[PDB]
């Protein structure tokens, strides 16, 4: 019964991208990037099952999530279409791509946004996650959200979203609740389960920020372990959270355009 949902993130010429969602299952963290890209045609994201109103919430295993996302991406994926992802979305995207190849569908490449193949480590905990994750995605004062009761922090996010035409269509009180619950669930995925375990036979492009702790910075090169063909590393501005928001996302977009899009 349950399925993931393919969502169009932009309004012409160039390759496509299908983004896999990070923890929480939403595409909304890619909207700003999608709006800044100029070298791509169709940009989609896969939305996890169970985030819509009146739907049954779904808490998939990592493998189940990959399956949901593969099935959804398969409608548009193939020649001329990248798979991409940020944070846990990068691991999902890697495994999604391997599943498409196994089914005879070959994406143009895999775009990894600033995660190594080793996934990085993560009541007051609930509020901190809200503030640092979707609070970040929404350009919010993260320190102010932390100093708040969970329900009051949630209301500030809704106040910010409810008349923003980029997200007001779907980011309701119910959607936010479902996102936060699925996020907590997916934040418990085991690092050993999401680690790549085979080589991927399409090119990989890794876009990495340069303000990581050294112990994380030295883990990016391991993407080459999982590349049966080309792997390319591209430095981008910002840090892990702010690279997908203004002003850094415009430069991230320019670099994706240059390295992966249509000249």
């Amino acid at each position: 019964d349950p399925t993931a949902k393919l969502v169009r993130l932009n309004p012409g010429d160039g390759p496509g991208i299908v983004f896999a969602p990070p923890a929480g299952g939403t595409v909304l963290g890619y909207i700003e990037l999608a709006r800044h890209l100029k070298g791509f045609g169709e940009i989609h994201g896969v939305e996890a099952p169970g985030l819509g109103a009146g739907e049954t919430p779904v808490y998939p295993s990592f493998e189940e999530m990959v399956q949901f996302c593969s099935d959804s991406a398969a409608g548009v994926a193939g020649d001329g279409v990248y798979i991409g992802g940020h944070s846990l979305g990068g691991h999902i995207a890697f495994y999604l791509a391997t599943m498409l190849l196994d089914r005879g569908i070959r994406p143009k490449g895999l775009i990894i946004l600033d995660t190594p193949p080793r996934l990085g480590d993560i009541e007051e905990t609930k509020v901190f996650i809200l503030a640092m994750g979707i609070g970040g995605m929404l350009d919010q004062d993260r320190d102010a959200l932390k100093d708040l009761p969970y329900e009051e922090a949630k209301q500030l996010l809704l106040d910010r979203a409810k008349n923003d035409p980029r997200v007001s269509a779907f980011l309701s009180e119910d959607y936010l609740d479902r996102f936060l619950r699925l996020q907590m669930h997916q934040l418990m995925y085991s690092r050993d389960v999401v680690l790549p375990q085979r080589k991927l036979d399409i090119p990989i492009h890794v876009f990495r920020t340069k303000n990581h702790a050294p112990e994380v910075a030295r883990l990016f090169s391991a993407w080459e372990n999982y590349a049966a063909g080309e792997v390319t590393f591209v430095d981008i501005p910002g840090d892990h959270a702010t690279m997908l928001r203004a002003p850094h996302v415009s430069e991230v977009a320019q670099l994706l355009d240059r390295h992966c899009g249509l000249p």
